[PDB]
């Protein structure tokens, strides 16, 4: 554990470094692409541990309601993993030429992953730095918003949820996130 803060009374948000695909906490985020085709990065590795299950409850949510757009999350099965669902958040491809956009669409996937929490019940979420790998967004500018977004989810007392992890498996990117802890509040 790097850091905790309180973001409300019952409340926490806590960076960490650790295993999203193995984590004591009741659902987690994938950083996925809009097609849910999990083939690389942590989509990779968290499907490689789901077994096929999750693949194709995410094939039949696709043939379902069609592509996810940027900004938007949904949630599967999640198979043999340790959680019933996995909420899929579609990160922004960044382009320079439209950083603020960019900015907009991951704070979007962030709060829309905070819904999808809330709506099915679960206390505790671990978070990924959705979009700073294949999709490019820069590290710095991505821990956050990531971190800011939460920051706003919870400008008001009220909440379902009571802890927050943002977590990678590398240090440096968990350092980003402690770092944007401190710059954020
Ligand atoms: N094998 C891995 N295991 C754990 N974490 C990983 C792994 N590979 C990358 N990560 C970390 O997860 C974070 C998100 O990176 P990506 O998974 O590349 O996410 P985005 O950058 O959101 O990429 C989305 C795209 O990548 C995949 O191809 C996915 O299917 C989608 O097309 C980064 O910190 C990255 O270092």
């Amino acid at each position: 554990c790097f850091s905790r803060t309180v973001l409300a009374p019952g409340v926490v948000l806590i960076v960490q470094q650790g295993d999203l695909a193995r984590l004591p906490v009741d659902v987690v985020v994938n950083a996925s692409n809009e097609d849910l085709k999990h083939y690389g990065g942590l989509a990779a590795a968290l499907s490689k541990a789901a077994g096929p299950e999750l693949q194709a409850d995410c094939d039949q949510i696709v043939k379902r309601e069609g592509r996810l757009l940027p900004g938007n999350a949904t949630i599967s099965k999640a198979g043999k993993l340790p959680y019933h669902h996995v909420i899929h958040a579609v990160g922004p491809r960044w382009s320079g030429y439209e950083a603020p956009r960019c900015v907009y669409l991951l704070r979007r996937a962030v709060q829309l992953s905070l819904c999808l929490a809330e709506k099915y019940k679960y206390r505790s979420i671990a978070i990924p730095a959705i979009s700073s790998g294949v999709f490019g967004f820069p590290l710095g500018r991505c821990v956050e918003t990531i971190v800011s977004a939460i920051k706003e989810n919870f400008q008001f007392k009220k909440h379902c949820l009571k802890e927050i992890y943002l977590v990678d498996v590398s240090e440096k990117t968990v350092e980003a996130f402690a770092e944007a802890v401190k710059t954020v509040f």
